């Protein structure tokens, strides 16, 4: 209930100014967020300012997207990091791949609750 869902998803796919965003770089803020026990497959940071991130939800930054998500206006700078190896246990391996674009998250009281991670899945 509440916002803890709004939160959560800060906790997973926010992180304001990352410095390196490379292999290693993801390895560490995965741990640091709680995503390695298990490890998560795929996982997507975007960078900048929460204030954008947010506006998503409204028309400021947002269009109707499928059935039930938004897309942004606005490009975002993101790091998706990419599980490589076989075991869902630590340590677990990322690969980091740098990125600029919209994004697609679902929104529940204004907020971003979900982060559409099939857009950064390149089969």
């Amino acid at each position: 209930q509440d916002n803890s869902r709004y939160t959560h998803f800060l906790t997973q796919h926010y992180d304001a100014k990352p410095q390196g965003r490379d292999d290693r770089y993801c390895e560490s803020i995965m741990r640091r967020r709680g995503l390695t026990s298990p490890c998560k497959d795929i996982n997507t940071f975007i960078h900048g300012n929460k204030r954008s991130i947010k506006a998503i939800c409204e028309n400021k930054n947002g269009n109707p997207h499928r059935e039930n998500l938004r897309i942004s206006k606005s490009s975002f700078q993101v790091t998706t990091c990419k599980l490589h190896g076989g075991s869902p246990w630590p340590p677990c391996q990322y690969r980091a791949t740098a990125g600029f674009r919209n994004v697609v998250v679902a929104c529940e009281n204004g907020l971003p609750v979900h982060l559409d991670q099939s857009i950064f899945r390149r089969p």
